[PDB]
Order: structure tokens, then sequence, then C-alpha cells
């Protein structure tokens, strides 16, 4: 059984200080969107992503074309974040994002198409049109574990920026190589003070 968090700790278990990391090509389900993540569009994006991810995962409970492949643990939700103009924490409506879930390498475009058809039958009211499969190499980054509320992220980002300066790294964060968060904690399960989120920023 594939478990990305356990098998690849370098990517999912950084320390609470900035470190360089090269993130190689990985396979993802992705949904692009816009606007405040407290809004409907983001809720639907995440719903759609999970509808497909769990269709693929829960395929194991029946006889399917996926019987021969390994089972897997559904990985943490992740997101890339940007904006057309200068990013503003006080203007969440202007946010642009991509919501993502890593997939096993065996998940191909044919598997995605199959999953969409299965999910349409099982949950006809969940639209999955925006779910795409993308193999993506994030590349050279700096990352750090952020423990605590999202509002305190500014301090973690500041440490990361300071590390970049000291190490002679260029900050590539923008529309192309994007600010990246990996949501290790479920806010239904973890006290705000105990939320774990990986922040990862692209460098050159």
């Amino acid at each position: 059984k594939i478990d990305f968090k356990k098998e690849e700790k370098k990517f999912y278990a950084p320390k609470r200080k900035p470190e360089r990391i090269f993130v190689p090509e990985m396979n993802f389900l992705m949904v692009d969107g816009k606007g405040d993540p407290d809004g409907e569009e983001y809720q639907k994006a995440v719903q759609s992503l999970y509808a497909i991810a769990y269709t693929i995962k829960m395929s194991k409970m029946g006889e399917t074309r996926l019987d021969g492949y390994s089972d897997f643990v559904v990985p943490p939700l992740e997101g890339f974040w940007w904006s057309e103009g200068k990013f503003d924490l006080k203007d969440r409506d202007a946010w642009l994002w991509t919501s993502i879930l890593r997939q096993p390498d065996f998940v191909t475009e044919e598997v995605l198409e199959w999953a969409k058809e299965v999910a349409r039958k099982k949950k006809p009211d969940v639209d999955t049109s925006r779910v795409k499969l993308v193999r993506f190499e994030e590349g050279e980054c700096v990352q750090m574990m952020h423990v605590g509320p999202f509002s305190e992220e500014v301090h973690t980002v500041a440490e990361m920026h300071q590390f970049m300066e000291t190490e002679g790294l260029r900050n590539d964060t923008g529309a192309i190589r994007k600010h990246h968060e990996i949501y290790l904690s479920d806010p239904r399960k973890a006290n705000p003070e105990k939320m774990k989120t990986i922040l990862r920023l692209p460098v050159s």
C-alpha cells in the first residue's frame, strides 16, 4: 500500500526551519479556480477532487480494471496560490489557485476518464469537469513546517525569505512558479494551535 507521507518524508515532514529541497515530477489531480477559499467555487473544487480520488481509491471494493495495481493512502490536500496583481491577504476575492491531490504513477488519463464515468453514475450531481491529471515537477524550492493558525504564516514566510537572502537564492514566487501549501492537518481534527501546514516557495 502506497503512502506518500511515510515513504517520502523529505517532502512531507520538513522541520520548522527553512531548508532547500528539489521536488521531482509527481502525478496530480488538479482543479484550477478563483476567489475566496471560504466561497463556493473552492468548496466545489475540493469536493470534485476528492470525488475522483476516492473513486479511484475505493475501486478496490469491487472487481475493476484497477485490481492489479497497488492500493494507496489518499495524500494530504495541497494548493498553489497566486493572483493577477499584487497578492493581498485582505483581498481574498482576487485570489487564484490550484487545488491538488497527488496520485500514484499508475493513474493515467484513461484511469481518470474511467473514474469520471464511475463517479457520474454514483454521484451525478457532483461535477468533475474541472478535474485534470497533470505530471508536474515543482523543482528547486525552500520549505518549512508551519505549526499554528494560517494568520501566523506571515512569520514563517518571513523566516523563509530571510533564509533565501542569506543563501543567495532568488525568490521565484509568482504566477508561474507559485506559493505552495500542503495541508497536513484537517481543521475538523486539529486544534488551531496545532495545525501543521507545509509552506514551500520556488527559488532559483
